[PDB]
């Protein structure tokens, strides 16, 4: 292919012509992303250049897993990779990766912020992130920072999960990761999707903490003072006696919270919002809340291929993670262009 170049974000991005019409739609990770024109199927595509990818061995590791992620994925509500390019022309002048997925307009801030939402609406949205999570779930991937922001919505309010397994809001984190105690398992993104619901419900933030602490305390108001076994996940002595000695917080009624929700919705977050992570509903458990009644089908949430991640483990020099992120470059199969049927 004949590749052009064009400045794209003070940058130059040297790209097939297969894509035309870049134009900047902002930041991702580890990179900026372009919309453009896929001239070979008349579809929209939003193209990722890595920033400076092979840099470190932090980069260069980073790079690795991104691109053996998106490899992966193959999932309705899931970024995945339509094509991966580079201009390089042989592994000795590799040093820029491109990663192509469908186009997505907005993320979900920009479904919330100026509409009044329906009940129906919030269920599409909701059950969409939760049947990306099972399928990400599935094969052991945790996204561990789920936001509004990492939600690519389009047109049709269709939505996709993306940086998943890879100053950023702490608003929607799960207690344990934000706080860093010493156990967490795949429901802490399920405390996520919580935070978020709740937001389309009521237009508001449900934790809008100014640090840490503030944020824990308006968490605790909400769900109630801590028994003494989660102590067990927390580390630090200080943090444990701090929390320990807090005044204590009855449980609120969710209901009175989510004042005039449906109350199935409320019922959903009783079961997400949870402290603890080995008590939270899991993301396929919550498909089949009656809640999302009207939108389950358990023939279309299915569950990931295996994914060896035997890689994370391992501490290799910069120039074998080069050389394996090339090989994953050549070795990439485009999907095809249909790949549903009717039910
Ligand atoms: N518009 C749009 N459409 C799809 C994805 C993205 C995208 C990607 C991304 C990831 C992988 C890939 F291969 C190509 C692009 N990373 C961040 N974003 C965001 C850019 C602005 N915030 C919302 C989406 N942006
Ligand atoms: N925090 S609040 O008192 O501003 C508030 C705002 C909105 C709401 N709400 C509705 O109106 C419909 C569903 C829902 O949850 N509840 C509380
Ligand atoms: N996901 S759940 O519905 O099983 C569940 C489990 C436990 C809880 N919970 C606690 O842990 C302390 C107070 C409380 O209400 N809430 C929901
Ligand atoms: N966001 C709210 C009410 O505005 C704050 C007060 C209380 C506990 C949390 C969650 C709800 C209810 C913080
Ligand atoms: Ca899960
Ligand atoms: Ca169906
Ligand atoms: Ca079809
Ligand atoms: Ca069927
Ligand atoms: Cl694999």
């Amino acid at each position: 292919p004949t590749f052009y170049r064009q400045e794209l974000n003070k940058t130059i991005w040297e790209v097939p012509e297969r894509y035309q019409n870049l134009s900047p739609v902002g930041s991702g990770a580890y990179g900026s992303v372009c919309a453009a024109f896929d001239t070979k199927t008349g579809h929209r595509v939003a193209v990722k250049k890595l920033s400076r990818p092979f840099q470190s061995i932090i980069h260069a590791k980073r790079t690795y897993r991104e691109l053996r992620l998106l490899k992966h994925m193959k999932h309705e509500n899931v970024i995945g990779l339509l094509d991966v390019f580079t201009p390089a022309r042989s592994l000795e002048e590799f040093n820029d990766v491109y990663l192509v997925t469908h186009l997505m307009g907005a993320d979900l801030n920009n479904i919330v912020k100026c509409q009044k939402l329906t009940d129906d609406h919030v269920q599409f949205l909701i059950y969409q992130i939760l049947r990306g999570l099972k399928y990400i779930h599935s094969a052991d991937i945790i996204h561990r920072d789920l936001k509004p922001s990492n939600l690519a919505v389009n047109e049709d309010s269709e939505l996709k999960i993306l940086d998943f397994g890879l100053v950023a809001t702490r608003w929607y984190r799960a207690p344990e990761i934000m706080l860093n105690w010493m156990h967490y398992n795949q429901t802490v993104d399920i405390w996520s999707v919580g935070c978020i619901m709740a937001e389309l419900l009521t237009g508001r933030t449900l934790f809008p903490g100014t640090d840490h602490i503030d944020q824990l305390k308006l968490i605790l108001r909400l769900v109630g003072t801590p028994g003494a076994e989660l102590l067990k996940k927390i580390s630090s002595e200080s943090a444990r006696n701090y929390i320990q000695s807090l005044a204590q917080m009855p449980k609120m009624n969710f209901a009175n919270v989510f004042i005039g929700a449906n109350p199935l919705a409320v019922d959903l977050l009783e079961k997400m919002l949870v402290l603890d992570s080995d008590k939270r509903i899991t993301a396929a458990q919550a498909l089949a809340h009656a809640y999302f009644a009207q939108y389950h089908d358990p023939d279309d949430e299915p569950v990931a291929d295996p994914y060896d991640q035997s890689f994370e483990s391992r501490d290799l020099l910069i120039d074998e993670w080069k050389s394996l992120t090339y090989d994953e470059v050549i070795s990439f199969v485009p999907p095809p262009l249909d790949q549903e049927e009717m039910e």
